[PDB]
């Protein structure tokens, strides 16, 4: 009921709003909210304070520095999802640097895919150029790249507020990053196992640009 979506735009919007609604109650050292999905169902939430976060196939769940994706219940899990989760393996590490970039590195033997969070097809992206150049946005083994590029985001924000019809919503979606493990599908809601990362630092800048 409350943890499932049928349209991606609603999913994105809802998670953004969840963060905005609780904004001042969120500890100021939290730089990201990570939400775990299986298909179109949310199975876990985590808040990241530590600069480096590991996301992998461990069954331990969340311990503050590592999200073990197999440590979460899903009563509606389908067979394919169960199969895919078994090979998440070493997954990825993500890190926020001093500039507010989010870096990502693939450790998994299995593939990891970066997905666009755009609501509308004509929206700008905060995804780094190095990822955009990859076929199907599939991460290369053990190479560090910018999942979220703060320079790009800032530039997009500046461009937006100079447009004839500025819309903060197109900006808000750029505060989101999506990473699908093991298996890519064209539609994010069909991916067997993926995470949504809300960049709180990026949102905080948006809240400072009325």
């Amino acid at each position: 009921e409350e943890d499932i979506w049928f349209q991606k735009d609603k999913l994105y919007k809802e998670h953004i709003q969840e963060v905005l609604d609780k904004w001042t109650q969120i500890d100021d050292e939290i730089w990201a909210k990570v939400i775990v999905f299986e298909r179109n169902r949310r199975v876990a939430k985590a808040y990241a304070r530590a600069p480096v976060l590991t996301i992998n196939g461990s069954d331990d769940g969340f311990d503050g520095m590592r999200i073990g994706l197999c440590g979460f219940d899903n009563p509606m899990r389908d067979q394919k999802t169960d199969e895919m989760k078994r090979v998440i393996g070493q997954g990825v590490k993500i890190k926020m640097d001093d500039a507010g970039n989010i870096l990502i590195r693939r450790y998994a033997k299995s593939n990891v895919y970066v997905k666009s969070t755009a609501s509308s097809p004509n929206e700008e992206t905060s995804i780094g150029a190095e990822i955009l150049k990859l076929p199907n946005q599939a991460l290369e083994s053990e190479k560090i790249v910018k999942l979220f590029d703060m320079k790009k985001f800032q530039s997009n924000v500046n461009r937006e507020l100079r447009r004839a019809y500025p819309d903060r919503r197109r900006l808000e979606t750029q505060c989101l990053s999506a990473v699908a493990f093991v298996k890519s599908e064209n539609d994010i809601l069909e991916c067997p196992i993926w995470v949504l990362i809300v960049n709180v630092v990026a949102m905080d800048m948006l809240k400072s640009k009325l």
